[PDB]
């Protein structure tokens, strides 16, 4: 802990730099606690025996927690800067320093008593203020500024700083701050909004009145006795004892008995008896179930439904062909006449116009659809068998068609037809989106991607798309008798017959080819068959579903996911063609099969297949036992496939439970040897196996209704309602051994609290309730009314929907949250702590709480979801803050601190090593629960809720949750419908009353529920209890280990993770010798073992899917840590990657598609196979835009051709390398600014729409939508008439809109009234897309719709915008980095990163294969804890309305403000007159354009290999697994010595003496070489062939002098120059010309002139420099002359509007020629730390051609000890300097009292007072140097928490001592471990270099120095007051 290294961490450039604020945490284990012995008295206070000041003690808070910083001379403000008289010269710093650079570096420290990221936030925020101004104006009037600023603020939770540290300091930083504010509280400013809503909580709290006794009426088992009860009374210690030996000999006795360990057998009988266990379950399981069957064995059927055809599609149209012949249509008749009347009718004129347009089914030219009815009379026969039309299987069946279709099948192999007309509509437009980038990398993956879609597989699953968005949009139609409806596919000759029905819940089609253009089939035998008609083939009437289309339009674009992705997890080149590796072809036949055949109970096994495959990791103490996952696959089988799926489970099982895997740690690293494929006989690596559980996965949100699932969710919520314990005892009163199905040990759930809360005030500062209940109020007191959660769902669900038929042939149709906070603000309230109020009371006499539910369809995940009603959403609101407060300070939890999910499973490792000694074995379990649901009876969340609240929410908390004792659901009307026409016959007959259930009323229509928690409502509550038991059992785990089985004390670290359901534990060992590693590996698999008994204690059902005692691999939420390695299912966010989203503008779709697209990278994809899912996600997006439906799709694509911008869509696809990155800003920002994107912003920004008041003005309207901006005629859409009609009911003007234009200050301040609040509410209900049309239909359809509307009616028509066309010749009526900056405010970062982007246009690389794992890093890219930047809208609100939403300052918030009306042309200070000059209508428009158009892209946890890392190395490995991407000395001396003699204490003139001689000596490589910095050196080096050409060429800066002003001499003698001049120069390629003028006392600018404008920020602080040289002002003003981009003033931005500066006038041809210069007047020069090469351009003004600063980073040792051994440098106290090592100090003793010397004077002063450095190691303080004597923490421990000691049962020892286990042979066989020299587990984890030289360059100086120092005294010399001999030190020191 020293000042030095930590600023010598840091490099800074030249100007003022401010970092980047990074955030660390407690990781390690907690030290401190020492004896704490306060006693104030007279003197101040006492710790220990050391006492401290009184008013010392006031401040001890700081000054303790930074004892080892503030060790200088405490300067001031003006001591370092130039005086500047702005009253801030007597600003006082903490820490100013000034290392032997010039890096000013000013550093202020804070310490807050906060909790959270707020109180840190605030600090920084505050500090910033405080400090922001006065160093900015002292760097405005500095030469060549080069100043640091970083803050330090901590706190007991965490430390916030931008100054890089190690968490060695952040930690000594926490504890110290902790015992220091320990110590400041023992020894004893807000805003007003804060203290406000403080105070209105509160009020509120203490005057909340519940009715107690109507709520212990109206409620089953409320009582306020049990919590009283609860919280008074301790808890029980010896029946605690006793349950824990009972449970715990109980656990062992089942161990034994259940894993053969009797009496002696070897590892191989034990597995040789479980194999034929297992062979025995599996014939019973298969034996009973075969048993109840119609047992069969050939069932003649198909699985695919579709008939395997693949045309060679034809050119596009919509219509039928009638020449077709009808010679054998009469053949069979009864489905061959239907065709041939068909084709007959069609034919002359019995067709019929039905339209079916898009403006219709969004509810609201040629683009109307034309559609045909139909009325053929059909034969008696015919018509009986289509009005005719429209068993469990057995195990052995033979399904082999299904076997030898995954082996052989043409499913990969080439279709031949690769360049027709759809692969053309998709190619052309593809090539047109990668044209941004032609290299060669986009071109082959180009090629690959069409490569993949010419395969037969996607091309027949592409008309199988189109026939389902077909029949989905044709689902929904009037329905005739008798009435077909014939189509055609519009790309295939594939005809199809509809007959639509009316429950809209199925359709009936049947397909039509013409026999003559089926050109392939998928030769395979699991398909439909078809019947012949002669020349034609056709179908037979089947039925689809309306669940089951989505799945059939995302089919291409799984397809071609499941294909890439499995090619390139075998391990294939994505550029390379070769043949289907026939491992390959299983997984994808299998991909296909289970996509097409879609049900659950199918997919439902191998999802399962996992838990049965996870086992085999089971450690020798026990067996690899999947027997349990026999039942849940049990039941019926319906399907060929299921029975095949079934059969190779089982095998699978049997064979895993013979064997478990091997585990070989050959090197230090470890693996796992024999893994294979689930359903296959294959043997692959592990990432190939752990994703192949996945197959199945997708997600949704459509909200099935089929009654089948509907029905089944029905019975799953009502489980365990009947196992009620009818008995209000064992809920909350008493203790239990044995308990029942829902009661809970009240002492145990005590103790669990009291753990917890030990845990917590140990982790945290005691006294900590209070500031929790501080932030509760806070937090509560500020949710006004309208910021809820607007837009969510509500139920219309209230008493009178109770009686069945009484009212039914209705709609439900629920309905928003908006209405209910409409109504709400209509009876005047603001505050939402005001509506509780009424809403408990409007609750409370009722009876329920009135729940409706909601079901998805995605056959697995989190399905269902309850809906609850407004009144219930406002009290749960209240009640959920404070359970997820409560919850976010707790150490276990990561649902409220979500990036704990990746720490307490890694550092564990490293914590594990330290209190242990390299070397330890890890022994991990991943546990769960059964049913989490349907299980927490809800008291024990009051009673664990109300442990921890302050007494002031008992009363609010017990009544908020005493209201889910009786909740009742409602059901479908169609449900009911048809069921009162196994479970379901019980509860039709509870609802026609026969049979009585204690649920279901009769005759009414809904579901009673006394006990279960609904699941996302209690998110929290269940977090923080299981939180609390895993607590307890942690406690209890080392507890057990603290003490031996006889003893004895094995030594281990446990660590406990846990969420909502999923946890884990961790513990590890380190035994010595052979045998203590058996006892102890025993020991702890009997302790880990003993939780599924200890469970049900707690109300907890450890479910079968868990696994136990796994030695090197965890699982937590979905990541597996195999030991270093981690591997995550990549496969589940691949196939969740293209999710239709119904949102109501373009280019919002592509936000979600590039959201989907970053989380597949997260999951971990190279980025050659990110970029092929990103051309399938743009294939899905333009099939859901009307491809292959609307005719009318080649003008659209004519049009998007002709107009790259997105919102009229148009796809971007990003960089090939480093694909998924950046999100959507990124590829908006490259693509303005090479294509004419550019433009069509420009014109946004620059043009002030007066037009004489015209028909071209405003253009587009300004409408931003997320990040991007558009026309306002696509984000209007929507249906509000809903709203609008409501707010009409209320006091609501008309003039509203005019009537806010006349006062734009109620869309920025909260409110004052109710009726600006209403206002407010009717600019929330028009803007963002808010709608109100229910989805009274299908999805698909109605997205194709929202689409070809806009499109079309933007394409021809108005709406105010234009045509496009219109538009594109308003155009002739591009960006300037300026605003280009200003809009995108984070271009600095995407520039670094296409820099290192444009070096990989090429493919070359090598196939080198690396060690087994490379251990990759943890990278984040751009990505801030909070923020330190205003956004571009406060500025607003502060110059238009005075309200401080930043807080920058006069000064800074003028710049500020100026430069954005300078980013802005028709931006004025005047909020009215903005209005009428730029592009808008309203001023509504302008509040929701400005509030989004800057935006920064999201966060990126990419790993990458090491070298710590960068971003060209992750571009180097990433872009393919086992593939790499790729394309002196004496110049370190050089700068070494360079730099100790620039800043080495000499004189100007034998400096440059001194240089000139080592340049001499010196040699170096010629100028052919790259141009960073070394450039310079070469060339003043090479000054000594032509330079003149060599500064010209290769990025010089020079320029001659045009015109010279005058010559004028002053009397003092002073050579003035007056005049008008011109000065030109040709600095990095810009040509410039300097128009200058100066006539009075000095010179000031008149113009600049630039050639170009791509590199402007750099010209502009050359021309300072350049200025600076020749020495002019730059403050006057002038007269403007031209049209300039903009103006500058004081080296600022300025708008040229204003005319206020010089105007900066580009012009491409404003100046093209050169001086030439005359290379004789060329001089070298060298100031203080500066190298100079110059000339003379006039007299008495010079121009510095050239300049070099030395850094700190060269600095070198090697080149030290070279140079130490040279002697012929005649050039080297300078000695010992450069090169660091007759005597030195003696000489230089009294030199300093009396100059006498021919080298340095005041810097040598000025450098030797650096022994402070020596004197840094050592002299700390005293209070710092006593409390040293610490121990660490040892442990929680249950003897504390319980406050007693406690015995544990002896079994093992006795067991040990008979000798009845044979241990040494139990794990006799399977490798040893102790002995095993193995890394540590986990996998994710220059200081060095300028830390070294920091610490070095003090020694060779001040060696003999310290000596003395130290030998004349070392006790006192600690003080410095006590000093206040050795005159000449204490003189070099200072005074
Ligand atoms: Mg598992
Ligand atoms: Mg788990």
């Amino acid at each position: 802990m020293n000042l030095e290294v930590l600023c010598g961490r840091i490099n800074v450039e030249n100007g003022l730099s401010l970092g980047e604020p990074g955030l660390y945490d407690q990781i390690y284990d907690r030290p401190g606690l020492p004896d704490l012995d306060v006693t104030v008295d007279a003197t101040g206070v006492t710790v220990d025996l050391i006492t401290i000041q009184l008013s010392e003690a006031y401040k001890i808070n700081h000054d303790f927690t930074f004892s080892g910083l503030s060790k200088t001379t405490d300067r001031r403000l003006s001591e370092v800067f130039p005086i500047t008289h702005d009253g801030s010269d007597g600003m006082t710093p903490d820490v100013i320093h000034t290392r032997l650079d010039g890096t000013i570096v000013v550093v202020e420290f804070t310490t807050t008593r906060s909790h959270n990221i707020g109180g840190l936030e605030a600090a920084y925020r505050t500090k910033i203020e405080k400090y922001r101004d006065p160093i900015s104006r002292r760097v405005d009037i500095m030469e060549n500024p080069r100043v640091f600023f970083g803050v330090i603020v901590v706190s007991s939770g965490g430390v916030l700083s931008n100054m890089p540290l190690t968490q060695d300091e952040a930690e000594e930083l926490m504890y110290r701050f902790c015992i220091a504010n320990e110590i400041y509280t023992k020894a004893r400013q807000k805003s007003e909004e804060e203290l406000e809503a403080i105070s209105r909580a509160l009020s509120f709290f203490s005057l909340f009145e519940p009715n107690i006794e109507r709520v212990e009426g109206t409620f089953p088992n409320s009582e306020i006795e049990m919590l009283e009860q609860f919280l008074s009374t301790p808890a029980d210690v010896d029946f605690i004892t006793k349950t824990l030996k009972a449970k715990e000999v109980e656990a062992y006795a089942d161990l034994c008995d259940s894993h053969y360990l009797k009496p002696e057998k070897t590892i191989q009988e034990r597995l040789e008896i479980n194999r034929c266990e297992a062979i025995d379950k599996t014939q019973d399981l298969l034996a009973g179930l075969h048993a109840r069957s119609n047992k069969q064995t050939s069932l003649n059927r198909g699985t695919v439904k579709l008939p395997p055809w693949l045309p060679k599609p034809s050119s596009e149209s919509i219509d039928i062909k009638t020449d077709s012949g009808f010679g054998s249509l009469m053949d069979h008749g009864a489905y061959g006449e239907l065709w041939a009347k068909c084709l007959l009718d069609v034919s002359l004129g019995n067709v019929e116009g039905v339209v079916s347009d898009p403006a219709k089914e969004l509810d609201i030219k040629e683009a109307k659809i034309t559609y045909r009815r139909f009325k053929p009379a059909l034969s008696s026969s015919a018509r009986q068998e289509f009005s005719l039309q429209g068993d469990a299987l057995s195990p052995f069946l033979d399904v082999e068609d299904i076997g030898d279709f995954l082996t052989f099948n043409n499913l990969l192999a080439d279709s031949r037809y690769g360049d027709e007309s759809v692969q053309r509509a998709v190619s052309i437009l593809l090539e047109k989106a990668s044209a941004m980038q032609d290299t060669e990398l986009t071109h082959a993956l180009n090629d690959s991607f069409k490569r993949n879609l010419s395969s037969n597989v996607v091309q027949w699953s592409l008309w199988v798309s189109c026939l389902a968005q077909e029949l989905a949009s044709a689902l929904k139609q009037h329905c005739r008798a008798g009435e077909f409806i014939i189509k055609k596919l519009k790309f295939w000759p594939i005809y199809v017959i509809i007959k639509p029905t009316k429950s809209s819940s199925h359709i009936f089609y049947s397909l039509g080819i013409r026999k003559a253009d089926v050109t392939r089939r998928l030769t395979g035998r699991v398909f439909s068959e078809t019947i012949d008609a002669g020349e034609w083939e056709l179908t037979e009437f089947k039925s689809l579903k309306t669940c089951k289309l989505t799945n059939l339009v995302n089919l291409p674009c799984t397809m071609l996911n499941s294909i890439a992705f499995w090619r390139e997890k075998l391990g294939v080149a994505p550029w390379l063609v070769r043949k289907p590796c026939s491992e390959l072809r299983e997984q994808v036949g299998l991909t296909f099969l289970i996509s097409l055949e879609d049900k659950s109970k199918t997919e439902e096994i191998i999802t399962l297949t996992r838990y049965t495959q996870m086992e085999g990791f089971v450690s020798p103490p026990m067996l690899p036992k999947p027997q349990k996952m026999l039942g849940k696959l049990d039941g019926p089988l319906r399907t060929k496939l299921q029975v095949y799926l079934l059969r190779k489970h089982l095998d699978c099982m049997v064979r895993i439970a013979s064997q478990p895997f091997s585990l070989i740690p050959r090197e230090g690293r470890v693996e796992w040897g024999g893994t294979f494929h689930a359903i296959s006989g294959r043997s692959t690596n592990l990432e190939n196996m752990v994703n192949s559980w996945y197959i199945g996965y997708y997600k949704n949100k459509e909200e099935s209704t089929e009654l089948n699932a509907l029905g089944e969710m029905y019975k799953k919520i009502v489980e365990m309602e009947e196992d009620k314990p009818s008995s209000p005892e064992f809920l909350g009163w008493g203790d239990t051994d044995s308990p029942k199905k829902h009661e809970f040990s009240r002492s145990f759930l005590r103790a669990a609290c009291s753990s917890l809360e030990r845990e917590i005030a140990q982790r945290h500062g005691r006294q900590w309730k209070q500031n929790l209940e501080e932030r509760v109020l806070r937090e509560i007191g500020t949710k006004n009314i309208l910021d809820l959660a607007s837009m969510k769902a509500t139920s219309n669900f209230s008493k009178d929907w109770e009686l069945y038929s009484e009212v039914q042939t209705k709609e439900y149709h629920r309905s928003k949250l908006l209405e209910k906070m409409a109504t709400l603000i209509e009876k005047g309230v603001m505050w939402y702590i005001d509506a509780v109020g009424q809403a408990w009371k409007a609750v409370l006499d009722d009876g329920c709480m009135r729940i409706c539910l909601f079901k998805k369809n995605q056959h697995g995940g989190l399905r269902e979801i309850y809906v609850m009603d407004a009144n219930a959403r406002l009290v749960q609101f209240g009640v959920e803050t404070m359970a997820r407060c409560v919850c976010e300070l707790s150490p276990h939890e990561t649902v409220a601190n979500p990036r704990l999910k990746n720490s307490i499973i890694e550092n564990h490792g490293l914590k594990s090593a330290r209190s242990l000694g390299p070397g330890s074995i890890n022994i991990n379990s991943s546990n769960d629960a059964k049913k989490w649901n349907q299980g927490h009876y809800t008291t024990k969340l009051a009673l664990v809720l109300c442990w921890f609240m302050p007494a002031k929410f008992h009363r609010f908390i017990w009544a908020a949750i005493s209201m889910f004792r009786r909740k009742k659901m409602m059901v479908d009307l169609r449900f009911l419908a048809h069921l009162s026409s196994p479970f379901r016959e019980a509860m039709t007959d509870a609802f026609h009353g026969n049979r009585e259930v204690s649920w279901m009323d009769k005759g009414r229509t809904y579901i009673k529920t006394e006990t279960g928690m609904m699941q996302g409502i209690l998110h929290f509550t269940s977090s923080l209890l299981h939180s609390c038991v895993q607590s307890f059992y942690k406690s209890y785990f080392v507890s057990k280990l603290k003490e031996g089985y006889m003893g004895e004390s094995i030594s281990g670290v446990v660590d406990v993770i846990e969420g909502s359901d999923d946890s884990a534990i961790m513990i590890s060992i380190r035994p010595k010798s052979d045998m203590d590693e058996v006892r102890s590996r025993f020991f702890v698999a009997n302790l880990l073992h003993s939780v599924k008994f200890l469970n049900p204690l707690f109300g907890i059902y450890s479910s079968e899917k868990s696994t136990v005692n796994t030695v090197y691999c965890v699982e937590y939420n979905s990541e597996f840590h195999f030991h270093r390695h981690l591997v995550r299912p990549t496969l589940r966010w691949i196939a969740a990657s293209h999710q239709i989203s119904e949102t109501e503008a373009l280019a919002s779709r592509q936000e979600d598609y590039s959201n989907l697209l970053t989380q597949c990278l997260e999951g971990g994809a190279s980025f050659s196979l990110t970029y092929l899912i990103q051309c399938a996600q743009l294939l899905h997006h333009y099939m859901l835009l009307g491809l292959c439906l609307h005719p009318l799709f080649g003008t659209f694509m004519g049009m998007l051709i002709s107009d790259p911008d997105p919102a009229l869509g148009f796809f971007l696809m990003d960089n090939p390398a480093f694909a998924g990155g950046a999100g959507f800003r990124f590829n908006l920002w490259r693509a303005c600014k090479t294509t004419d994107l550019g433009r069509k912003y420009a014109y946004y920004f620059n043009e002030i729409q007066g037009k004489t008041k015209g028909d071209e003005d405003y253009r587009a309207l300004d409408a931003t939508s997320g990040g991007t901006l558009s026309h306002s005629v696509m984000v209007y859409w929507g249906d509000r008439k809903k709203y609008q009609a409501l707010l009409n009911r209320m006091g609501l003007p008309e003039d509203w809109v005019e009537q806010i234009d006349e006062n734009p200050g109620v869309l920025y301040r909260r409110a004052a009234n109710k009726k600006e609040l209403l206002l407010k509410l009717a600019e929330k209900v028009h803007s963002p897309g808010v709608t109100s049309s229910l989805s009274k239909g299908h999805v698909v359809p109605r997205v194709v719709a929202a689409g070809v509307y806009l499109l079309s009616r933007h394409c021809f028509r108005f709406s105010s915008t234009q045509k496009a066309s219109l538009i594109k010749l308003l155009m002739m009526s591009s960006l300037n980095p300026n605003q280009e900056r200003m809009l995108f405010p984070q271009a600095q970062e995407y520039d670094r990163v296409c820099t290192l982007l444009e070096e990989v246009e090429h493919l070359t690389g090598k196939f080198v294969v690396r060690e087994r794992n490379i251990v990759r890093s943890r990278i984040d890219l751009f990505q801030e804890p909070v923020d330190l930047r205003c956004k571009a809208e406060d500025l607003v609100s502060e110059v238009w309305f005075g309200l401080k939403r930043t807080k920058l300052g006069p000064r800074l918030l003028k710049e500020e403000w100026d430069k954005l009306r300078a980013s802005f042309a028709w931006l004025s200070t005047d909020p009215s007159e903005t209005l009428r000059d730029g592009p808008f209508l309203s001023h509504v428009q302008f509040r929701n354009f400005i509030a989004h158009v800057d935006a920064k892209s999201r966060s990126v946890r990419l790993l990458g290999a090491p070298v710590v890392t960068t971003i060209s190395q992750v571009v180097r490995m990433n872009f393919f697994p086992g593939f790499s991407l790729e394309a002196l000395e004496s110049i370190s001396i050089l700068k070494h010595v360079l730099f100790m003699v620039l800043n080495g204490p000499y004189t100007e003139e034998y400096k440059l003496e001194m240089i000139i001689e080592a340049f001499s000596t010196l040699v170096i490589p010629q100028p052919s070489e790259v141009i960073r910095k070394s450039r310079t050196m070469t060339l003043c080096l090479l000054s000594n062939s032509i330079l003149d050409q060599i500064e010209r060429a290769q990025s010089g800066t020079l320029g001659g002098f045009s015109k010279p002003q005058k010559t004028f001499i002053r009397p003092g003698g002073g050579v003035g120059y007056k005049g008008k001049g011109v000065w030109t120069g040709v600095m990095e390629d810009t040509h410039v010309q300097i128009l200058i003028d100066g006539d009075g006392t000095s010179n000031w600018l008149e113009e600049i002139r630039l050639s170009s404008d791509a590199r402007l920020y750099d010209v502009i602080e050359s021309i300072r420099r350049l200025c600076d040289d020749l020495g002019i002002n730059n403050r006057v003003a002038s007269a403007y002359r031209g049209h300039c981009m903009v103006r500058l003033s004081g080296f600022k931005i300025k708008p040229a509007s204003r005319t206020d500066g010089c105007p900066v006038r580009i012009m491409e041809r404003g100046f093209r020629i050169r001086e030439l210069q005359n290379p004789d007047e060329v001089k070298m020069r060298v100031r203080g730390d500066i190298l100079n090469l110059s000339v003379t351009i006039q007299e008495g003004r010079v121009m510095n051609i050239l300049s070099y600063r030395p850094r700190d980073t060269d600095i070198s040792e090697s080149a030290a000890a070279y140079l130490w051994s040279n002697r012929d440098l005649f050039s080297f106290p300078s000695c010992s300097w450069i090169c660091l090592k007759a005597s030195v100090l003696l000489a230089n003793d009294r030199k300093t009292q009396g100059i006498d010397n021919r080298a340095m004077g005041n810097i040598f002063r000025d450098c030797l007072e650096g022994s402070l450095r020596k004197q840094g190691l050592m002299r700390s303080k005293l209070t710092e140097m006593v409390e040293k004597n610490v121990v660490p923490l040892t442990t929680q421990e249950l003897v504390d928490i319980l406050e007693e000691d406690i015995d544990f049962s002896d079994v093992i020892a006795v067991e040990l001592s008979e000798g009845s286990l044979d241990i040494e042979s139990i794990f006799d066989g399977a490798p040893i471990l102790w002995s095993a020299e193995v890394e540590e587990f986990g996998e994710g984890v220059t200081l060095m270099d300028q830390a070294a030289i920091t610490m070095c360059a003090i020694m060779g100086k001040e060696g003999c120095r310290g000596l003395l120092t130290e030998k004349r005294c070392m006790a006192a010399i600690r003080e410095q007051v006590r000093p206040f001999e050795d005159s000449i030190s204490w003189v070099s020191d200072q005074f």
